RNA sequence: UGUAUAUA
């Protein structure tokens, strides 16, 4: 039954504003009424705060949700300043991670909607849009799918866009992750070869493979099988192959393009070259346990290349040790 | 020997 108002400038320590919060956690069933009523006009810059943010945090899992919506409506006409911000994006998220109604969904969707691609570029904003993914319907962040599809190339492209679609993929729907990877499967070649695209490529074959249920990995490998010895050597790109090889259900027929395609030349640029390499050393180790004979009919048009100065390098010491299992 | 993300 304790006493002090003055709470607002308590937020200003980092001890006097974790003590706000060491007076919810024992508590505050009806005093995070009094708290709410006070600082419900510093929120803003509350949530932008160095330990602001952090009683804003709690604040929204003890308070009410009459209360909650009118924070919403106190930050909604700022989120984007409040995305792009450190501590702002992480008391933003927790907003998010409380919302319990199709208002509280529906505010903060036509709050984030115009700033969509803008704010999954940002360091800060990614986490956010990420979130309302995670914590939203699938009716609700439709939003999102729609923003990306359509600046596709870039937000898949991008340091952090990139994530974003990953997450998609993490919580969309069947029938909005299908959209999404039409767009996507229009560019996998310049997305195999980019150093963030690259990555997205290889999550819808890992996530299918999660399902066991393949759609795009199939369609992926068509389109890139073709051009293998190519992406093997190619920095990025090698990395797309390699996955494709791990991939049990696709290794073979790509194996088989190696040698089929990749003649016995096409097998002395992967022995050489610094990225073919380990795609070379990947096909050796996959096709043993995986194919009884492939390995063999691979691993001897690799063995008479195996001499010279190759047998001394780094690459070369690890290819041979591949070679007699 | 070869690729990407955030608070006291």
């Amino acid at each position: 039954d304790q006493y002090i108002g003055s709470i607002h400038s308590l937020c200003k320590d980092q001890h006097g504003c974790r003590f706000l919060q060491k007076q919810l956690d024992i508590l505050g069933s009806k005093a995070a009424d009094a708290i709410f009523e006070e600082t419900k006009d510093y929120t803003v810059e509350l949530m932008t705060d160095s330990f602001g943010n952090y009683l804003i945090q709690k604040l929204l899992e003890e308070v009410t949700t009459e209360q909650r919506i009118v924070l919403t409506k106190i930050s909604s006409p700022h989120f984007v300043e409040i995305s792009l911000n450190p501590h702002g994006c992480r008391a933003l998220q927790k907003l998010i991670e409380c919302i319990k109604t199709d208002e509280e969904a529906q505010i903060v969707v036509d709050s984030l909607r115009p700033y969509t691609v803008q704010l999954s570029k940002d360091l800060n904003g990614n986490h956010v849009i990420q979130k309302c993914l995670q914590r939203l319907k699938p009716e609700n962040f439709q939003f999102i799918f729609d923003a990306i599809s359509d600046s596709c190339i870039d937000i898949a492209t991008h340091r952090h866009g990139c994530r974003v679609l990953q997450r998609c993929l993490d919580h969309g729907t069947t029938e909005q992750c299908d959209n999404l990877c039409d767009k996507l499967l229009a560019l996998v070649d310049k997305l195999t070869l980019d150093p963030f695209g690259n990555y997205v490529v290889q999550y819808i074959i890992t996530k299918e493979a999660e399902k066991n249920k393949y759609d795009y990995t199939h369609k992926i490998v068509h389109l890139l099988k073709p051009r293998a010895i190519e992406l093997s050597i190619h920095k990025f790109g090698s990395n797309v192959i390699e996955k494709i090889l791990k991939t049990a259900i696709v290794s073979e027929p790509m194996i088989l393009e190696i040698l089929n395609n990749g003649g016995e030349t096409g097998i002395q640029s992967l022995l050489n070259d610094s990225y073919g390499n380990y795609v070379l050393q990947t096909a050796l180790d996959i096709s043993h346990k995986q194919n009884d004979y492939l390995y063999k009919r691979l691993s001897e048009i690799v063995a008479p290349l195996l001499v010279g100065p190759i047998r001394n390098t780094p690459h070369g010491k690890r290819i041979i040790g591949m070679l007699h299992l």
